[PDB]
RNA sequence: GGAAGUAGAUGGUUCAAGUCCAUUUACUUCCACCA
RNA sequence: GGAAGUAGAUGGUUCAAGUCCAUUUACUUCCACCA
């Protein structure tokens, strides 16, 4: 019931099981020695290493040392065809830096080419500081691996836990290099309760200051933010965990919970409930990687929630989801529906000139004066929120994003009510209305 | 049929014929006996006395001349002692100063008590400048008297002559003066085509200028503004009425817009059409003079367009009527119903002590974090314009206005559709919409 | 692929566009995919 | 009766509103009712 017996029965939750210890060990010694016989030079690095994943994460990390001359495409080349060489089976799927992923004896493995520098200052590709992250943790992460296996879990299971696109989280490394500054998981936690949106923490000096954002300095390199993708809601969502877990600390805080199915019919009473417009725009799914998908659902989403904001139909908040075939980008309106005449606004009484210009129009009704300017009432060409919608993505899809907007000129749809309750939205939905009691575990 | 001809056909609807200005005459002749009779000091003032008064519109002007001794109380009660006496029928109704409406032989009269000072600054009663009005216009008005008409007519038609609450437009008084300035009808509607919101008409100098707004001064009192009462937009109207006129002139400038009558039916079709909310607040009318009423009409007016400005409903307009019986505030929409949820700011998500009296909040669904801050779904008491305004008109009713707010406060009534187009609002809900033919 | 920045060009909307909606050229950086 | 200003005294709403919604005391003009 004190935080010290929650941590203990945390760690069960956290460390992975010998079994799964004794499966990594067996594919590392496979992975060197199909390595050794290529004449390679490789180090492996990341979590397995420094024996810091989470219990039923496993996964290992090679790195292949190239010469800083070799051009990238020569990096690409060597990296993959050394990677397809040492893997039982493996897939190419990246977004900017080549590498393979793949299995040895049932276990997962990135294979990554990288530049073998002699400092991490100024480098050549995405990946080169990976290595000396390595060195520089190695030998002071000691005894305290299962402090990081606890704020891995911790943010694991509230949907916090890694810093890409799809999360906009906190990455291992920073987990690592917190654990560090702070000493212990209590104690990260303790101090995140005080963290601002300023917030620089900068462990190679031991030193907080305040500066314009929220930056962990990488001690392998004082420009980098470590932090640089954890979104500002997602550091807003991790300090309020924290002050919640301090106030009244449960092995609750430690298990992921799951949406429940819910019927179409909760979700009808609540929408009527709610007496607002609820709508989709669907459209099929790019082939395309998550890193790269993500980023432009979330500027369709935003482009389509400010056209709704300016034609005044006061949409709440936005979701989207990625299915196997087709994304979903989800809105709720306060307005399902405005009237057609609006206010137009004309010069000045004095201005003759242009008050004839503003008169010359043919309109349904008069202009009239109000406090010394001209107006005029005009029509819209849509009245609902879902019609406006058909008509901006219909005509801007070119500003939804690369991919994502390519795909809604194609196709795309606008689906509302239990057509859309029986769409895979629903956890979707459940989270943008703040529904309660539509988790569990 | 050009301008010079209009304007004399115009003549025709401004100058009073012969048999109402001997009407009149002896009118005249009975009150300065039933006066020279009592003694009193009086003056004949006003536009009867200047012969500017339009055909059909005679109205006697009478002013008793008390020494500045006299109390406020007794200017008032023998004031008001010697109009009754005077008079064959009256009538006593006013808002601050004193005096007699009534009758004789059929001609309309005013008696009103003022203060006989030197000097018309520093004034004791309201009405203290007008015997000076006259003695300035006695001369310069005459052989312009019909270009008076003519103006007076001009707005009289449009709907903008009079200074008074209900209207907001020109006095006779600033229609003479604008006449002796300019000197004929035609310069005056000439020159109004560049008047701004910021010229300034100094009849004792004879200059116009450009000032802080617009201000015709007084020629018997430089601290008074003839124009005080004319309201923005009127001048706006008339400025634009003028050009209007010049670019095109008719007749039917002279002539009083027809009321052109629309069924409930026509207008219902409209309202569908706009795709708005229209309803009124209809209450009993306060059994207050005007000047009194219309003020306060305007302030509920404005009070409760405020009110669904920022309850989101999007007020486009609004208007009033004040019948007989009732008052209406009437009001368009472009939101008829809005959702039951909606968003309320909370505080930084740093803010530990806020944030967690913000959550302590018991509400329907879960706040989120936005952009750094805690938001809160909450849910309206009222989902449409009419139930908002039926719940702001009970809960504030003391904001509109002392008698109107007093009334609303008894009983009011939120009236829209068949309803309402059977009062008789139709004029106003034309006029709000900007609905033609 | 997304974001930030600098220096520009253009279309549309409007009585009126540095100001709103978009389109576009160059040079900068950054982030995600490994950590 | 409405409006503008000078010095304030409250209440309500809100996580918090010297900023939102209202209430009130004194002083000081102005406007409409006649012109
Ligand atoms: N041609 C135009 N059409 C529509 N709106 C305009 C136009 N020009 C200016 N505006 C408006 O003015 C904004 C541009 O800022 P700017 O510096 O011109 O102030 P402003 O428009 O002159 O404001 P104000 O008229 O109230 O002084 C725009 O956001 C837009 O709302
Ligand atoms: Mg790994
Ligand atoms: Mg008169």
């Amino acid at each position: 019931m004190k935080v010290e017996e929650i941590l203990e029965k945390a760690l069960e939750l956290v460390i992975p099981d010998e079994e799964e210890v004794r499966k990594g060990r067996e594919a590392e010694e496979e992975l060197r020695r199909r390595l050794d016989e290529l004449g390679v030079e490789y180090v492996f690095v990341g979590s397995y290493a420094r024996n810091t994943w989470l219990k039923g994460s496993l996964e290992i990390d090679v790195f292949l040392l190239f010469p800083e001359e070799f051009s990238k495409e020569e990096l690409r080349e060597r990296g993959l065809e050394i990677g397809k060489a040492v893997l039982d089976s493996y897939e190419i799927r990246y977004a900017e830096h080549p590498y393979v992923h793949g299995v040895v004896k049932g276990v997962e493995v990135d294979v990554v080419p990288c530049y073998k520098l002699k400092e991490p200052k100024n480098i050549k590709s995405a990946v080169d500081r990976t290595p000396f992250h390595h060195k520089w943790l190695e030998g002071r992460i000691k005894g305290k691996e299962n402090e990081v296996r606890l704020l891995k879990g911790f943010l694991k299971a509230n949907g916090i836990y890694g810093a890409e696109y799809k999360v906009r989280g906190f990455s291992g490394y920073l987990c690592e290099l917190l654990i560090v500054f702070y000493g212990s998981f209590l104690e990260t936690v303790k101090n995140a309760r005080r963290w601002t949106r300023r917030t620089v923490i900068d462990v190679a000096k031991g030193e907080v200051r305040k500066g314009e954002e929220f930056f962990v300095v990488d001690p392998v390199d004082e420009k980098r933010n470590v932090a640089a993708n954890l979104s500002l809601d997602n550091l807003a969502r991790f300090v309020h965990l924290c002050r919640e877990f301090m106030e009244a600390p449960s092995l609750g805080f430690f298990k992921p919970k799951h949406p429940l199915e819910i019927e179409p019919e909760r979700l009808r009473k609540i929408v009527e409930e709610r007496g607002t417009a609820v709508f989709a725009v669907k459209f099929r799914k790019p082939d395309i990687v998550d890193d790269n998908l993500y980023p432009q659902l979330e500027r369709a989403s935003r482009k389509i929630f400010e056209f709704l904001e300016r034609e005044n139909f006061m949409p709440l908040r936005s979701a989207f989801k990625a299915s196997e075939e087709f994304c979903y980008l989800l809105f709720e309106c306060q307005i399902k529906e405005i009237s057609r005449v609006f206010r137009r606004m004309g010069p000045q009484f004095e201005d003759e000139r242009n008050v004839k210009k503003f008169l010359s129009r043919n309109r349904a009704f008069r202009p009239f004066i109000e406090n010394g300017r001209w107006w005029a009432f005009e029509m819209r060409k849509f009245t609902t929120p879902e019609e406006g919608v058909r008509s901006y993505a219909s005509t801007h899809w070119h500003t939804l994003g690369k991919n994502v907007g390519e795909s809604i000129r194609e196709y795309f749809e606008i689906i509302s009510g239990e057509k859309l309750f029986k769409e895979p939205v629903t956890a979707e939905l459940c989270e943008m209305m703040g529904v309660k009691d539509c988790c569990c575990q």
